[PDB]
């Protein structure tokens, strides 16, 4: 009936922080409860902040009437500043011509227990990724396929970035089926910086075979400045631990690394593609 856009994943226990309605053609949009908003031919902006000790967990925008648009291939809703895992969001909606009204809902969790690990990891992390999509494997190497029906940019050779419902993804490097899911690690806003890193176990049984990396970040513009996520050197068999480096140009608000393991891997999986 409307068209629905999501940043983050709603869960039942989430508190309701804010909901409101906006006419998108109005000059100026009608401020609701002090949150500055604005309308344009091209943009709707809501400057939201919660003066309470909560983390934003999910934002949903529904627009009317329903139009023709596969939103999984675009990012028309995003936080220019703040976002998931913080108490603020400068919410940006890139509207289309026929879109004239919008309903906004914003959910949160206590800042004390600001963890999203469960809702993104789920029950079957081995076979289901953090988008709710099941890993799929090609017939030659048995390594995971590139997702086909969602937003994805490429940059430098080997760099592929995915976006769905506000959540970004990059994969280092290939998943194989006999790999097992070891643990998932999250960094929350209090541990995030322009450049930060985490240390992973890498000895014996827990030989890191594959990293599935997800994050939310601010984007100044519709096109994001993607981060440089990379091992600090090679993650070889002798390394007792492996350090993952997050070298960002735009600030991340929350990050989640799925750690897959395999004693049989040597750290390097490559196809004859060049
Ligand atoms: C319709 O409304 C949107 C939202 O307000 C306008 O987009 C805004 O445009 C200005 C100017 O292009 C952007 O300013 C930029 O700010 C950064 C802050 O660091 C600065 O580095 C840039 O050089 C630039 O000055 C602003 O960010 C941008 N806002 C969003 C949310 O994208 C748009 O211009 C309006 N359309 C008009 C006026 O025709
Ligand atoms: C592997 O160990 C070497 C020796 O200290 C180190 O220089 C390198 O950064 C390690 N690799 C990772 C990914 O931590
Ligand atoms: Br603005
Ligand atoms: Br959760
Ligand atoms: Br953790």
């Amino acid at each position: 009936d409307g068209d629905e856009y999501f940043i983050g994943k709603y869960k039942e226990k989430d508190e309701t922080l804010f909901f409101a309605s906006y006419g998108l053609k109005r000059d100026p949009c009608q401020i609701v409860l002090g949150y500055k908003c604005s309308n344009n031919q091209t943009h709707f902006v809501l400057n939201f902040k919660t003066n309470k000790k909560s983390c934003i967990s999910a934002i949903k925008l529904t627009s009317y009437p329903k139009i023709n648009q596969n939103s999984d291939l675009t990012r028309n809703l995003y936080c220019q500043t703040g976002g998931i895992g913080t108490d603020n969001c400068k919410l940006v909606f890139k509207k289309r011509k026929r879109q004239i009204a919008a309903n906004i809902e914003i959910y949160g969790i206590p800042a004390k227990k600001c963890s999203f690990k469960d809702r993104y990891i789920g029950a079957d992390p081995l076979h289901v990724d953090s988008y709710g999509l099941s890993y799929q494997f090609d017939q030659e190497h048995g390594w995971n396929l590139e997702r086909n029906n969602i937003f994805k940019d490429t940059r430098f050779s080997t760099e592929v970035f995915y976006h769905k419902n506000g959540l970004f993804n990059t994969q280092i490097t290939y998943l194989a089926e006999e790999d097992s899911f070891s643990e998932a690690r999250e960094i929350t806003a209090k541990d995030i910086k322009k450049k930060f890193s985490i240390i992973l176990p890498n000895e014996e049984y827990k030989r890191i075979s594959f990293l599935d990396v997800y994050w939310f970040q601010e984007t100044m513009r519709k096109k994001p400045k993607y981060p440089y996520i990379h091992y600090n050197g090679e993650c070889s068999n002798e390394n007792k631990t492996c350090e993952l480096v997050f070298d960002t140009d735009e600030l991340m608000t929350y990050a989640l690394v799925k750690v897959f393991t395999n004693p049989e891997s040597d750290g390097s999986r490559l196809k004859e593609e060049d």
